[PDB]
């Protein structure tokens, strides 16, 4: 299992605990040295436990889908909390299975849903080690529109980090204070699925894409990425959804 504690944790020990979380992910094939992740997993092996302890100590155990690098659900207290979905749901079958209680929060994993319940956009909710620190503490205390939130955090500053190595960055410098995430750093989450499968249908076409996905690099525009060149590709995405699923 992967841990870390928001005690004390400056940009490095972060970055340490995205780099063991990302190394926690098995694949066997690599699609421009970029690792392809497993197409699917059975039992208990397809989740990883994730062990996030706040500046206080308490902690939350979530559970992470390794094929796609999902969050299943998490357990606090004595209780476990699972989105309203099948795959959550099979998730149960493996996982806090020792928890009194299971409760199935009222909506769905997916952004959209997430930001429905919680009343507002990801641009409208500052992300970084603080607010990390309050999605754990957050999340402690049941409250559906209170955790519709902290999931939009903490998904962001583990899941989306891991991901794409910018966005491990945009994180470590709000290290110590919070901030909305950047317009680059949003297309870049809802781009996942995209580029994975345009970097996967380039090997076979040169390196080239067969439909380019449009970015907005940072500095704040439009951007199109072509071909497995790019810094996008060659910097910054660290992990593939299988084709497979999708
Ligand atoms: C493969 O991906 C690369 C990027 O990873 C792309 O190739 C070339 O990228 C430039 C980027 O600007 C495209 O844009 C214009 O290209 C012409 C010809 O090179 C320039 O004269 C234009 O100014 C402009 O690019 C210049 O590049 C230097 C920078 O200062 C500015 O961006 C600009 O001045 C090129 O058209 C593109 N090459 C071709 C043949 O289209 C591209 O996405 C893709 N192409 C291939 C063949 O793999």
């Amino acid at each position: 299992d992967v841990s870390f504690r928001l005690s004390g944790a400056d940009p490095r020990s972060y970055g340490m605990f995205i780099k063991d979380l990302r190394n926690a992910l098995p694949f066997r094939e690599k699609v421009y040295n970029i690792p392809l992740l497993l197409p699917s997993v059975s039992g208990a092996g397809r989740y990883l436990l994730m062990h996030l302890f706040n500046r206080d100590g308490k902690t939350i155990t979530v559970a992470v889908d390794v094929t796609n690098v999902y969050i299943m659900g998490y357990l606090a207290d004595t209780t476990s909390y699972f989105f309203n979905e099948p795959a959550a749901e099979l998730a149960s079958q493996y996982v806090f299975r020792d928890a009194r209680r299971k409760i199935t929060l009222p909506y769905s994993g997916d952004y959209e849903r997430l930001q429905i319940a919680a009343g507002k956009p990801r641009e409208k909710i500052p992300i970084g080690l603080p607010a990390l620190d309050s999605a754990i503490s957050t999340l402690l205390h049941y409250d559906s529109t209170a955790a519709a939130g902290a999931l939009l955090v903490l998904i962001q500053t583990t899941a989306e980090a891991a991901r794409f190595k910018y966005i491990e960055q945009q994180i470590q410098e709000r290290a110590y204070r919070d901030e909305v995430p950047s317009l680059a750093t949003i297309s870049l989450e809802n781009s996942w699925s995209g580029l994975s499968k345009q970097i996967q249908l380039a090997q076979g076409n040169n390196g080239i894409f067969r439909t380019p996905i449009v970015l907005v690099d940072n500095k704040g525009n439009r951007v199109q990425i072509t071909n497995v060149t790019s810094k996008v590709v060659t910097s910054n995405i660290q992990l593939l959804l299988n084709t497979r699923n999708i």
